[PDB]
Parts: C-alpha cells; structure tokens; sequence
C-alpha cells in the first residue's frame, strides 16, 4: 500500500527533474499539470474525462467551496472526493488569494483576514481555519495559508508580507500536525514569498526549510511581472528550496512558461488557462494557440490539432467546434476543454519522456521553434 | 443490408403498438422518443452519450441550422451526421414552425413564407426549399412543410390552413420524389392538420393517404389545448391514419402525455422538455418530477431517481447536482440532461416491453398511480 507521501526523482537534466509522488490516493507523475476544479468541478468535464486526458491530480479552490456548498456540508456528505466523484489526489489552495481578489470589505491582521462573500455574508480565514477547511474537504495536498504579495512591491512591503507569511507558515504547520487524521494521511506544502528580491526569497526559503514541509511552492509570481522577470526570479529562487522535495509554481501557465519553468527546476503547475480560455474559444496546438471562433475555421475539416491523440481530435472538426462556440452551445465548451486539458497532459508527457531520455534541452528548443513559428 | 424504410408491428394491445422501423442508418424501436438536437447538438451531450441512454434516432431542427451554420455549408462539410458525429437516423422538421415562432417580419403566401432571421437577414421557405434543405442536411426522415394552425382556431381558419397544408403536402411529396438520392435513401412523413375538428381531421387524413407517405404525423396539438382536449382529438384522429405506417405526435411531451398518446396509437414523439427542463433543474423520477434546486436536496445523498439505471444515478448524488445547478456549472446541465434523456428512454422501454407482453394497460395504471402520488 502506498505511503502518505514519497517523492522520488528518477532522472535529471540540468535543473529539470522527472519522477513520481506516491500518495495514498494515487501516484502523481512529475513534472505534473493540475487541472483546476473551481467549485467542486473541473468546468465542463466529468471526472472520468479528466482522468482520460492523463491528469493524475486536480486542484480544488477552497474559497469558492467554503462559501458554496460550505466546508462543513461537504464533510457531512463524505468529503470532496466522494462529493464530486474524483478518487485521485486533490491539492487544495488555502483560500487566501481569492479572498483578496474576489471578496469585499476585507480586513487583514496578524490573526488572518475577515471578509464579505462576493452574498455579503461575513467570514474569517486564518491559518488555523484554512487548514481546518482543507481537512473538512479531505484534501490530499494542503497549502499553507499565506499572502500573495502584490506586484510591484517595495522591498519594505515585500519583506513585511513575507515575514507575516512565514509566521503563518509555522501556524499552518502546527495546525496540520495537531490533527492526527490529517497529519497521517495528507501532505502539507509551504510557500516561498519575497517578490522579486533575492535576499527575501532566500530568507523565506530558509524559514520554510527550518519549519519543514512535504513540498515547496514558489509563490508570488505570474502576478503581472512578465516571463523574463518570472524566469529571472526562478533562476535564483528554485535552487534555494530543498532539492529532494517537489517544487510547485502556482498559477502558471502558458505552455512556454511551463517549459521554461521545468528548465529551472519546477515539478508542479496549475492554471485555469486551458479550461477558461477553452470555453472562450482558444485551442492549444503544437503550432501555437488558435481562436476557433475566427471565420477562417468555418469550413476547416481538420481537427483542432493534427497530432493530438484526444477523443475530440479523433471525432470532430474545427468547423463543427467553431459552430458550437459561436452558437454558445455547451458541447462547444465541453469539447474545447477536453482537448485543451489533453493537450496540456501531452505536453507534460513529452517533458517527462524527454527528461527521462536526456533530450529535454532539445525538446524545449524544438517545442518553441514550432509553437512560435 | 437494411431497406430505405420498413415499419413492422410486432405486438398490439388495444390501439397501442410496438415494433420497429428499419432504415439504412439503423433500426428504430417503437414507440420511440427522439431527443431534440436544436443546432446540430443535443444540448450538453456528446452523441455517444445520447446513444448510451438508448436513443435510436434524434430530431434536428431545420430553422436554426438553415441560419447557422447554413444548409449548403453543412452539405459541403459532409452532411449533418458527419458534422455532429451522430451516425444513426435523424428526423428533420420542416422549419416552418420556428419561422413563425422565432423569426420576424414574416410574410405568408401560397408559395411559402418569407422571413427575417432572429441577424435580420432575409430568407424564404417554401415546400420545395424546405425539402431541399432537409436533403442538404442529409436527413433520414423528412417532414413535409406545413402550417401549425394556432389554437384556438375558428372552423373557417382551421379549414383554410389545413387545405393549404394539404396542397403543400403534395408539393413536398413531388419535391422529395424529384430528387433521386433523397427518394432512394430517406423517408417522407406527411402531417395531419385540422385543429380540434373531426371533419377537418378526416379530410386531412384522406388527402394525405391519397398522396401517400411513409409515416403520418398528428400536427397542431400540444399548442395550448390541454391534455384532456389533446386526448379527445387523438381518440378520433389517429384511427383516420393508415394503420400500417408510423404515427408521430409532434412536440409531445410530458411522461403522462406519452403514455396516454401510446394508448391512442402513437408510435413516435419528440420534445425539448427533458433537455431544456433538465438544464433548468427539473429531474424526472418514477415518483414525479423534482426541482433539484430546492433546498430540500442540499444534503440528499440519494441519486436523482432510486431505480434509474443511468450513469448519473450510479455515480452522483442529488446534493452534488443541486450544488452544480445552483452554481450555474456546465456539469450540472450535462448530468441533468443525461439523466432526463435516460429516464425518457427507460419509459419508452417499459412501454415497449409491456405492450409486447400484453400488460400495457396495467403498466399505464401503475405508472400514473406512482408518478402522481
Ligand atoms: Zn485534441
Ligand atoms: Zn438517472
């Protein structure tokens, strides 16, 4: 039977790594892409379809679920896995980021954040309550509760925010450890902050390693800084994290961002881009993204992508999906989403295979040359 | 290899019949329920899911398709079956009814109807053009072009409308027969009109039988007259149609309407009720319909229906689907629609089996006693 948590690195090329995370509910192949389930559903897909695309794990957003249907209610009903019918690992975010972006009348303090539901109902969120909600949902990978520092940030503000987040990381660790069922069956990840400043990124990494976590996220990136700056920060930030644990880049991203982040030592990713932009007509292909609503696709009998192995590309044309999206049909969202998530999983598979074979550098070059042709 | 069209009655009980229609693209078990595909999709379902529920045939709405993506375009792309990925029989309506209900600035004449797209683009629709559009789509069962007489109608207006529709039925027959590929591979149904008036229903049946069709629809019902009146008209109208051909009640209906119509000799049905009302939260059960959005379902772990064999009822709870529909999630529409269409197909299967076993009267009584408890 599988352990609570074991990360094993099978092959390396430069800073890139490929391997597996074993957990009670399944094995996660890394580098991994996690489709996002916003309110207990990966939008427009049955869980069996999510699995069929190759996903090993999904991300569940806590903020939405704590408001609707409610964490206690989900626990009463048997937990998130049973509720939504997805039996493999689920990583839950802490809820803190969406509180700031989506809710109103927020009040921050050292204790946590109070906020009004985007309902007007009132609520608190502290490290302790976030860890508890993630427990009630039955999360397999629990994220420590922290603050995503705005970009740009002054050094003083980035430091203050990072320091509070490290105090909150210790509180998150202690809350998780004080719940026996959670500590024995789930994993806890800590989040590095520090904005774009190397000294703050180092202090944050040191604090997180002293507390000790099962994995380490690079937080606070993909917040408007652009790819060059994101990569510059990853260049010095990822080596600060423990080498023997997974490295998770939150909220990234576009295919080229993923490739470059893997080149810099990242093992895990999530983003709404394939699902959200799929519903809005953007399809990913090896030759770059296309907008299926464009009139040039109205009589195009080719599949979305000429090499993609997904069920959508085996069965339906660009012309049909163009019609569906233009007509506002639900099946359009279903088909675009399945294809995009399958594309992302095929990208991750090519990344894993190329690292395993010692030809990832060449893959990255070939991928870019074609994707940006 | 199957014939163009063969209807065979295997068993009878009173006026009810069960049997099969053989066509080139498949066998249709009767009495049959046809899910509605409005714009080349049964809303929120892949074609494989439509088939998995038990459907043998779907209805395609012509009016929407002739506007978007266009009949000529669909023909260029290989026809409706290839376009949408559904390889079994498709019955197409004539387009006339939605022209009147949905379009603007309509002008009627003996030639046909001119109308403005609900776009503002202009278009004509005559018997000849309707049959041509249905050919371009690649329809297996083509409906003659007629007028659905408003309810209530005076005897004079009902007669004038019926008489024009019979002239249009002959034009539809001749247009269909003058296209060799269509005449050899598809079937043509004529539509009885006459409002609620027995003498006009008889004149209409006589005219249609003299022209000769592969099947006969009862048109002009389910237009606001109520079930008692609908059944009263069916009582005298269905026996006027040729016994040895299928009888199609257009735009019906609720489960009890279907049962009573089968008791009166109807073999085929279509309606948007299971799909449309599913997206709006109404689920059909053997104990009557429920509205899944009701708060009483928020913690109900039972499936939508306790006996239903569909995949939704095997995997997900009322509580989860309640959450999805309240949240506006696409998966809610998908699951409600799959269940409702599966329920309708299970109803049709129980009807067919009970007629085949000579216990349909008892089934109808048992069905009503429980559905309306
Ligand atoms: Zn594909
Ligand atoms: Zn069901």
């Amino acid at each position: 039977d599988r352990p609570r948590f074991s990360f094993s690195i099978a092959a390396r090329e430069g800073k890139a790594r490929t391997g597996t995370i074993e957990m009670k509910r399944g094995v996660i192949r890394t580098p991994a892409f996690m489709p996002v389930g916003t309110a207990a559903t990966v939008k427009a897909l049955k869980p069996e379809t999510v699995r069929a695309t190759g996903a090993d794990i999904i991300l569940g957003n806590t903020y939405h679920l704590m408001l609707r249907p409610g964490a206690e209610r989900i626990a009463k009903l048997g937990g998130l896995h049973s509720f939504m019918g997805f039996d493999r690992p689920i990583l839950t975010d802490s809820g803190g980021y969406q509180v700031m972006s989506l809710s109103s009348l927020t009040k921050q303090s050292e204790e946590g954040v109070t906020f009004k539901s985007h309902d007007g109902s009132r609520h608190m969120l502290s490290p302790e309550r976030s860890i508890e909600i993630q427990h009630l949902l039955g999360s397999d990978i629990v994220m420590a509760f922290d603050e995503c520092t705005p970009y740009p940030a002054t050094p003083s503000r980035a430091a203050s925010s990072m320091e509070r987040s490290m105090r909150w990381a210790k509180r998150s660790r202690d809350a998780f450890d004080s719940r026996k069922e959670q500590a024995e069956n789930a994993a806890l990840f800590g989040i590095q902050q520090g904005s774009v400043f190397e000294n703050l990124r180092q202090q944050s990494a040191d604090a997180l390693a002293e507390i000790g976590f099962d994995g380490y996220a690079v937080g606070g990136l993909a917040v408007g800084e652009g790819q060059d700056e994101m990569f510059r920060v990853l260049d010095f930030s990822v080596p600060m994290l423990p080498d023997d644990k997974p490295h998770y880049l939150m909220g990234v991203g576009k295919p080229d961002d993923i490739v470059g982040a893997v080149e810099r030592g990242i093992d895990m990713f999530d983003c709404v881009l394939p699902t959200r932009s799929g519903r809005n007509g953007q399809a990913f292909t090896w030759d770059g993204p296309i907008n299926i609503r464009n009139a040039r696709f109205s009589e195009d009998l080719k599949p979305l992508d000429s090499e993609c192995h997904c069920a959508v590309c085996q069965k339906w044309s660009r012309a049909y999906i163009h019609h569906l999206i233009r007509a506002g049909e639900i099946l359009g969202a279903m088909l675009m989403t399945e294809h995009n998530i399958a594309f992302y999983q095929q990208l991750m598979q090519k990344i894993r295979d190329s690292i395993s074979e010692g030809r990832f550098s060449q893959f990255a070059q070939d991928f870019r040359a074609r994707y940006f042709a």
